[PDB]
Parts: structure tokens; sequence; C-alpha cells
């Protein structure tokens, strides 16, 4: 048992939610959100824009940190770091950037992130301003993920759509 409230349950470990998900984090604390994030950790719109500016920036000085020892993220990659005040952890996860013309078969990699963790909060990866189309990130999710993850979608109209097309 834990302390998500609201979801639809899709499978036996994947769980959906219409949310802001900065909202639900300061409301869970969950052992890890995971950030939408670019390989530079540049946390500037979408779910990292806004993740960010709910830790009064201090998600990017330490991302500032992160790259300046280890330098960018790959595509599909992702590292753990703080969760400032809105989780314990900030896993952050790049998915493929259709707008930067980056390969869409990187989506999975990107999930298989999530198997390192038992349970997360988390948005769909690139979807929003990563330009993919979030009915096949919701099935690269589904069929990629088999630890417990819990989906955050901001969009109203788009959770409806999700759900009453999810096979
Ligand atoms: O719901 C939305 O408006 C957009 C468009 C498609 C998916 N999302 S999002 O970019 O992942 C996103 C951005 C900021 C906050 C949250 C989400 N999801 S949940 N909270």
């Amino acid at each position: 048992v834990n302390s998500f409230s609201g979801y639809l349950k899709l499978t036996d470990n994947v769980y959906i939610k219409n949310a802001d998900i900065v909202e639900e984090a300061k409301k869970v604390k969950p052992t890890v959100v995971v950030n939408a994030a670019n390989v530079y950790l540049k946390h500037g719109g979408g779910v990292a824009g806004a993740l960010n500016k709910a830790t009064n920036n201090a998600m990017q000085v330490e991302s500032d940190d992160y790259i300046a020892t280890n330098g960018p993220l790959k595509v599909g990659g992702s590292c753990v770091l703080s969760g400032h005040n809105l989780a314990k952890h900030c896993l952050h996860v790049v998915g493929p950037n259709v707008n930067k013309g980056e390969d869409i078969q990187l989506l999975k990699s990107a999930y298989e992130n999530f198997n390192q963790h038992e349970v997360l909060l988390a948005p769909l990866l690139s979807a929003g301003i990563f330009g993919a189309d979030p009915i096949h990130s919701l099935r690269v999710c589904v069929d990629t993920v088999r630890t417990n993850v819990y989906l955050a979608v901001f969009d109203k109209n788009l959770y409806d759509k999700l759900v009453s097309s999810f096979l």
C-alpha cells in the first residue's frame, strides 16, 4: 500500500491520473519523481522547467554541478539526483526529442531506467514539448516498465484520450 490516490489502474503495475506532477509530488513526497530531462540538464520548460521552478532553482544549481563533473547524459539515459522539496530523489530521464530529430526507438531505452526503482511518479516520456505521440509513449511505458509507475498527465483533455484509447 502507498499514498498515491485517485489513479486509474491500466495494468498490473501502471497507474494514470490527470494531475500536475508538481502538485502530485508536493502532496505525496514520493521516493522518486521522474524529470523529463534533456542531455544538458537544462530545465527550461515543460515538466523540467516546472519541477525546477518548484525547487526555487535548486534543481538547476545541482544539475549544473553534475554536468560540470560528468558531462552530458545520453539520449535514453538517466541520472539520480536530489528530489529537493518534491521527493527523496529525482530520476532525470532523457527521452528522445522528436523536434531535434532523435530516434524514437530510444524511448524504450529511456523507460528501461524506471526498472531500477520499485515505485515512481512520472510523466509520459517524450510527451509535451518533446514532440512524440503520447499514445505511443503510454504504450511503450506499459510494455517496458515492470516496476510500479504512477503517471501524472497535466492536460485533462489528453488524459481522457489516453484512457479511452488504451488497449
Ligand atoms: O499534460 C500536459 O499539459 C502536457 C502535454 C502532454 C503531457 N503533458 S507534460 O508535458 O508531460 C506535463 C507538463 C507539465 C506538468 C505536467 C505534465 N504532465 S503531468 N504534469
